[PDB]
């Protein structure tokens, strides 16, 4: 940890992670440059009850643990050099660091075939984009969402309840297939037809012509917009222009640290190693986000400190389905805790591996998610009868392993 | 470039890099770990004219541009201390380092189902595994070569040669399924076919009993030894002990850096990109051992010199097959020269991706192949009918873009 520190981006992982050493008790400089003229936020809820209700000052986030920090909005880090130790800026300035931090995030991928649309085609990454499509969520519209991945369902539910129209096209024969249980997939597509949202499985975009998209099984579908889901490519073009390892994501080791001397990343834009599978993944979280960022500073400013180690877990919220989602999403064994049901929807999903937990999923059953989290850490191997009787309370087999 | 300079690993990729060093001008201390208890020594004729042959004083490599270089021959490196910046050898040392180069390559992978099996089952790697196999290549004895890689297609080719019948098993529906044009590996089924190889597509292995192979359609393979080539897996166990990024091989930049300051990693072990393809890849290829372990000494002495920027290529030497492959094994468009026949085999594959050239195959034509390199290189862009044309001189046409 050298002295004055600079980190790229102004989201979740940037604020976590100078947050965190100042916690920590670094006192030297911190300089954040964050392209998006906007009070630092979160962006889960651009999909959710912002999408819904609108008040941009419900998602901003705390920098009050964050003291004596230059926060330039607005400004847009063109390059950096690391042998001089500079980063350049759109505003003419200049920046010396003694450490950099890239934590720019990711992009919505853009759809090749609808690159010359005369219709409404927008994605759902910024607070600018979500007022976008907000301000055409019409009653009785009609949305096309392209991509069955969760921020696409948590826009359908969003635009259901609104009174919207709303298409859902999926290449995959299932509904989240990035990072979801196959049976929780299942159900959730079930409910969402039952909400009233036309599903297409097994089906891509071809092409666009005078508000109709065109699929690939030679059929139509007509909207008065389209927004385009279908995931998100690393923000990692600084890296690659120095010369750091990147493919779609900077690749980082537990520490944060880049192949670069002197340079760190974190978030969204790294890709890094998921304990669980043993292989590199780019992490696309909100708890990777802050959960990263705070290791990276801690090791930084404490180097006894271990590098970061927490395993994955997401949520989503998709009308009356509180979602959440641990570890693999698949072993060699699932048990179904509860019934899978579209009546009063509750259950619970764990993936085995060997006997061993590797995975769990939790449908509008928050107090179970916790005690379930703490055995996938240390790889329970508990009784998998008890795991699927119903009599079984999960929080003291927490306590006793 | 900080002395002294330690390399890990004493195969041709340390050993082009030791050489690099002392050419571009570096004259501190070098000392090299190699684990075999060997004068270094080239890997591709082991299944080739030693396999044949047995003379291992013609496969050494050629140290003499590396001078004034401490080999510890037969002494394994058993961790390293990157923050000590020390390295623990099993004879009970440790070296000091400066710069510390892991060069450790890569070694076969074991196949599960043969795990316990109580016949002869070997993998080709060592000069040791060589004679090991080589000493069991009796006249008239039967051999099962599991994986139709180029090594075990070597193998097969060296063994009919000898009287030696084969049989060969391979999990996919064609050979050479990892870095290979369809085209080319069609053809050298038919060639392999034609000399007596009994080969079986679609095919896994699902265990062994006394003397014969089983596979998963639920028939047999009765065999005298079996030689296991699905593959290889980095040695970068010191690497993942040490807190480096890596999954199945040590990521690098196009400097040689890993995620550790003042560690490299060159050669069998490294993940890098592929400039043609633009991801990251493990490349298995001798080109890449000597020129990438040459690019990162050169860089290292003198930081003006670009990163490692050669394109990838290999050669392999089946029989009567001279194969030579550059670039990539497809595109949108191959163009093919000469025709494709067991009668006096001579033919180029041209491959393309909108015009431009990415990628390239030369059976029986060397005097091709180091034209159409050159054309990959600059990504040239020819006229597809003198491509095809059998009037067009390549060489020419190297000279002219
Ligand atoms: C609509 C939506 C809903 C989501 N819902 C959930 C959820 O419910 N649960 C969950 O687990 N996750 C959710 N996520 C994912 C979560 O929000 C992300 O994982 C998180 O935003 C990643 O944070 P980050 O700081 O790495 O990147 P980002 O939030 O992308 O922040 C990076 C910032 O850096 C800026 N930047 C890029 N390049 C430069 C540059 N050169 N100079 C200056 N600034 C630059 C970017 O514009 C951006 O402002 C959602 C995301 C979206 C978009
Ligand atoms: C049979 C065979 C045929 C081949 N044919 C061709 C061909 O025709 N064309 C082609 O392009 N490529 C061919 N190759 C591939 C080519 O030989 C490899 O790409 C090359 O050997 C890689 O060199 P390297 O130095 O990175 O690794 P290696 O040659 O594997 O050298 C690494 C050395 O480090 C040692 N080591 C590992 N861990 C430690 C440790 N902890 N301490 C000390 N030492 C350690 C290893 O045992 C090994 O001796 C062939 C390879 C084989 C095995």
């Amino acid at each position: 940890l050298k002295a004055p520190v600079v980190v790229l981006g102004a989201g979740l992982a940037s604020v976590s992670f100078v947050a965190e050493l100042r916690q920590a008790g670094y006192q030297g400089l911190i300089t954040v440059v964050g392209d998006e003229a906007e009070r630092p936020y979160d962006r889960p809820p651009l999909s959710k009850d912002f999408m819904a209700h609108g008040d941009a000052e419900k998602i901003r986030l705390d920098c009050k643990r964050a003291p004596e920090v230059e926060w330039l909005l607005g400004v847009t880090a063109q390059s950096f050099d690391p042998q001089a130790h500079t980063v350049a800026l759109s505003d003419g300035r200049t920046l010396p660091y003694g450490t950099l931090v890239l934590a720019t995030g990711a992009a919505p991928r853009a759809l090749p075939t609808l690159q010359g649309a005369t219709m409404p085609v927008h994605t759902l990454r910024t607070l600018e984009d979500a007022r976008r499509i907000q301000a055409g969520l019409r009653p009785q519209s009609r949305l096309l969402i392209v991509g069955g991945g969760v921020i696409g369902l948590e826009l359908a539910a969003t635009a259901r309840t609104a009174g919207v129209h709303v298409s859902l096209v999926e290449t995959q024969p299932r509904l989240m297939s990035r990072a979801a249980p196959a049976t929780l997939a299942d159900f959730v597509a079930r409910y969402h037809a039952a909400q009233g949202v036309d599903l297409r499985f097994e089906r891509s975009v071809t092409g666009s012509v005078d508000g109709v998209v065109l699929l690939d099984d030679g059929t139509r579908i007509a909207a008065d917009m389209v927004v385009v889901g279908i995931g998100v490519l690393a923000n990692d073009a600084l890296a690659r222009a120095a010369g750091l390892a990147c493919d779609d994501g900077i690749f980082v080791d537990a520490y944060g640290r880049t192949t670069c001397p002197d340079v760190y990343a974190l978030g969204d834009v790294t890709r890094q190693r998921n304990p669980l599978s043993g292989r590199f993944e780019r992490i696309e979280t909100w708890s990777n986000a802050q959960n990263q960022g705070i290791a990276v500073a801690r090791h930084l400013v404490d180097p006894t400190a271990p590098g970061y180690a927490e395993l994955p877990w997401y949520w989503s919220d998709q009308g009356a389905l509180r979602i959440q989602v641990a570890g693999l999403a698949s072993g060699d064994e699932e048990i179904v805790r509860g019934e899978v049901s579209l009546d009063a929807p509750k259950f619970t999903l764990i993936e085995l591996q060997k006997g061993r937990i590797v995975g769990a999923t939790c449908v509008n059953n928050a107090r179970d998610f916790a005690p379930l989290r703490r055995l996938l850490a240390v790889g329970a191997k508990p009784d998998r009868a008890a795991l699927a009787d119903p009599a079984t309370d999960l929080r003291k087999l927490a306590a006793a392993v």
